[PDB]
């Protein structure tokens, strides 16, 4: 309803974001069979911010061919606390992502990216802690402490409290991390709080056997708060000495932002890690509708996660976006103004022969790994394969030649083996090289 | 995954149900191409459980040519609370709709219905007040005190303080219950605190110039549980006497289960409005994932709002009755209390009847735009006939009849001719003008 009023075609983008005074959205929008694009483009902006320039949103830029609507939203749109004055990620959504993700005169909308300028930004918790506080944890350096090797603990469900504990006891034989899997928690055949006890000391064990610090995340997602900030209570004192070596993890898409937030003011000193559960529905690219990774990435920095999984376009933009300062975006340059970084953290496997790769491409291996068991594949074993990982990234890290590294090292030397086919395409002359 | 572990097609859903251990879930599930479809589910299942009641999910009923998926799940596997040992619908999410849905030899996967048992039923929270909460304030009977007439204020945002609260105060000449939009908070040009104190005068003003109760529906949505709490506080107590007269509104889509069970057990004695801003992203009919809107719906009852917006009249007996039929599973209730729908769109008064007819009864809170806004009078007049309307089918008074009797009904089809014209044809002479 103002095709005139809610569009400023001639403003300068540059404008808006020198400006400071506006949060520009950027979406792939696609008008329904007949209407207007201009005129739909006006439809949301209105939608989306005043019913019926200053107060109201404007559509500042439109590709009709490429179905993109960039938008700018007064920064005076949003609602902060009474309480202390800061922002909410609440609001950010309901304005740029409400009810308009249910218009008639729209087919789809998603929004790319987003900018938020100095005054709006500073007014978010952001990250309190990240991967620093461990690589502190690990006798690491606090600035390019270099890959935390962890896993994620299999059956999903099913294991009693010992059986559990054991599997955490064995892995961290070899490697540094462990998470709890999205589900785990208080079933009546693990209760959560003889796992945890279990878990605390299978933590101590391996202290012990291993002279390294080891690191464990404990799903503490509930729908009230104060049962999340009881599990996060009943955890931190269980661990006790080792209070500092346990990460807090919130599936913050299922059970949202509010849940997030209780963790992050709660227990601000320990990592808080971001888990992504079935936020599939809608930062899958085969949808139209909602918003990207990239999005939800950036938005758990503003919201202070300390890390959260981001996978092995592209990821490294999400990487950088969520580490740097200063980053590129798909459409927008956003500066940080000393907010701390958050974490990725990676998925998935590669064994330590590929894992140099990895790194070269991001430029850094300050990342938090979560591998299936299977980039623990070995020929001698698990404890092997995680440790091959370690010596890969300490070659990588010193810029010494693998090859030369795995000499001095038994489980990268062994790795070479196990994965023959691997080294012939990546590095041929390693049998050669090593004997074998 | 494991097709000869995870599945049991020789299990009955008559039994599974009569057991009373395992929730089920129906889904509109396609496995890619290539795949075999009993395979996927078996890996389906295996991903959303362990990846009958032991305690791996079990595919006990499938149909590729409708994509027809049926998974029991054990009770066992849901996560409950250690402070109190109730349920949690995070964990029923997780479970049923996580991860396992962001898979490999699978396509899309929709949830469409999900039967509770009674023992998993009990212990979630449900609603602790409904309609009825109002229907006492307004002085109606407590059981089919029928329609609640509402609005949105408008604009979305922009309006000051005081000009929020006269335009507050004139539609309460009208209408029962106004409810903040979606994005009305604490904005810096109409502050939380300046506005809602100024709206609880202009509640004082309105009730002591029409001799009737009305109502406020307070947005206290926010990320922190505290400022949550902080909101709802402030808003009970600068209602002062008036505060049985306020409902909680929370969007539960954009802050979270975590935001709706911090009102349902904070406030447990206020209406729980639960707004679904944003909810359309997945729910809609064009996403193949997530789930529907009768799902989210029923998930709400257990979740405990007390109302949600609806926009069928199946979501609508799901979310009232005490025994109700969804798409695929008949679910008891056990005594939980009814979630209340709340309509919204261009319903004018010379519709109503026909909903009611419908729906069977007028228990719901309409939440009107232009059915009110669009009578020729103003929004006061459109209010009093949409109550004008609801009196004439309570009382089994043919509406020419009643509009005869009652101007601003009368009025109402000349403000919806098309309506008029195509409802009651003979409207013209019958009210004679």
């Amino acid at each position: 309803d103002q095709s005139s009023r809610y569009v400023n075609l001639a403003l300068k983008e540059e404008d808006l974001i020198a400006g400071g005074e506006h949060v520009l959205c950027a979406y792939i929008m696609k008008p329904k069979a007949g209407y207007g694009y201009v005129a739909t483009a006006a439809h949301f902006a209105a939608e989306s911010s005043t019913g019926t320039r200053g107060v109201d949103a404007l559509v500042y830029e439109v590709d009709e061919a490429r179905e993109l609507t960039k938008i700018a939203y007064p920064v005076a749109l949003f609602d902060r606390n009474i309480t202390d004055g800061k922002a909410m990620i609440a609001s950010f959504l309901t304005l740029t992502m409400g009810n308009n993700q249910g218009m008639g005169d729209v087919e789809y909308a998603k929004m790319h990216d987003f900018y938020v300028p100095e005054a709006y930004r500073a007014l978010f918790d952001g990250p309190s802690v990240n991967i620093s506080a461990l690589w502190k944890v690990l006798g690491r350096p606090e600035v390019d402490g270099g890959l935390v090797v962890g896993t994620i603990i299999k059956p999903k469900l099913g294991l009693r409290p010992k059986p559990f504990a054991e599997a955490c006891h064995a892995f961290w034989l070899g490697g540094d991390f462990i998470k709890n899997d999205e589900p785990q928690g208080n079933q009546p055949f693990a209760p959560l709080r003889d796992t945890i006890a279990l878990v605390a000391d299978a933590m101590r064990r391996a202290q012990d056997e291993t002279g390294e610090a080891k690191l464990f995340s404990a799903n503490i997602t509930a729908d009230d708060p104060f049962e999340i900030i009881a599990r996060g209570e009943y955890v931190l004192e269980t661990f006790g000495e080792n209070a500092s070596h346990v990460a807090l993890l919130v599936d913050g898409y299922v059970a949202g932002a509010a849940a997030i937030t209780t963790a992050r003011r709660r227990f601000p000193d320990n990592f808080l890690h971001y888990h992504r559960a079935g936020h599939g529905a809608v930062t899958s690219p085969q949808s139209k509708r909602g918003y990207t990774a990239f999005v939800h990435c950036k938005m758990a920095r503003l919201q202070g996660a300390s890390g959260i999984h981001t996978g092995t376009s592209s990821d490294r933009a999400i990487a950088y976006m969520l580490t740097q300062d200063e980053a590129q975006g798909p459409f927008y340059r956003q500066s940080w103004g000393g907010m701390k970084a958050c974490t990725p953290i990676i998925s998935g496997g590669m064994n330590a022969l590929r894992m140099p790769g990895f790194f070269e491409n991001l430029g850094n291996a300050n990342v938090i790994l979560t591998a299936g068991g299977g980039a623990f594949g070995h020929i001698d074993g698990p404890v092997a394969g995680a440790r091959s990982l370690r010596q890969a990234w300490q070659a990588w890290r010193d810029g010494v030649p693998v090859l030369d590294y795995a000499r001095e090292h038994k489980e990268l030397a062994r790795a070479f083996e196990s994965f023959p086919g691997d080294a012939d395409q990546i590095y041929p002359g390693w049998r050669k090289a090593l004997g074998v």
